[PDB]
């Protein structure tokens, strides 16, 4: 997250990190969402490679001992069967994975609640993009969670010529967009976390930015639309 702020430790507690298994050690590649207590949403592009992965649940500092985190291994992986890795325009950039333990839950460790399904919010709308991703365009991972306060770019404005254009579908969340504040790699499979109704929901997951850099003006952090999927995921957790 570029232009963010330090989390408070519990008030995210859906947030996972997606960590793959690096020589003696693990390494932070990807956010997600716990959304069962044995099953993570996160981005199919943060599962394309053919990786040992494992999740932590109440993580807030990648670098240092919290008290709270969980470590469990990943037990299987079903990526959305229209994804293309060479097509991330395309959408369907959304996987489910299955935990080998099922986590307990307390403050830091809870279910993220989604949307219903075709839910659409207003432009403007309010909204905080999570993770531990690089904290400038071509920097490092941070090592506590950020926050940055992203509002919604509608799909009329950031499908226009001099947002995203035709690479934007209406399968996907547009938000932020001002130079200053954005996603970035290592934030990728993370939530959108967005206000409605007085409760925060998790309206996208993260997909993509700009070739460009990160905070780019008029490129807005891309979401995957985690309202236009509730039937997949619902069947998904139904199979499995
Ligand atoms: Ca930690």
């Amino acid at each position: 997250v570029v232009g963010g702020t330090e989390a408070q430790r519990n008030s995210w507690p859906s947030q996972i990190s997606l960590q793959y298994r690096s020589g003696s050690s693990w390494a932070h590649t990807c956010g997600g969402t716990l959304i069962r207590q044995n099953w993570v949403m996160t981005a199919a592009h943060c599962v394309d490679r053919e990786l040992t992965f494992r999740v932590v649940v109440g993580e807030h500092n990648l670098n240092q001992n919290d008290g709270t985190e969980q470590y469990v291994g990943v037990q299987k992986i079903v990526v959305h069967p229209y994804w293309n890795t060479d097509d991330v325009a395309a959408g369907y950039d959304i996987a489910l994975l299955r935990l080998a333990q099922s986590v307990t839950l307390n403050s830091y460790v809870q279910l993220g609640v989604l949307p219903r399904a075709g839910t659409i919010l207003a432009n403007n709308s309010p909204c905080y993009i999570t993770g531990w991703g690089l904290t400038r365009t071509n920097g490092q991972l941070a090592q506590t969670l950020q926050q940055a306060y992203l509002p919604t770019v509608d799909y009329a404005i950031c499908s226009s010529s001099s947002y995203w254009g035709s690479t934007v579908k209406n399968s996907m969340v547009c938000a932020g967009g001002d130079g200053v504040r954005s996603g970035c790699q290592g934030d990728s499979g993370g939530p959108l976390h967005c206000l409605v109704n007085g409760q925060y929901a998790v309206h996208g997951v993260t997909s993509f930015v700009s070739r460009l850099g990160c905070n780019v003006t008029r490129k807005p952090t891309v979401f995957t639309r985690v309202s236009a999927y509730i039937s997949w995921i619902n069947n998904v957790i139904a199979s499995n």
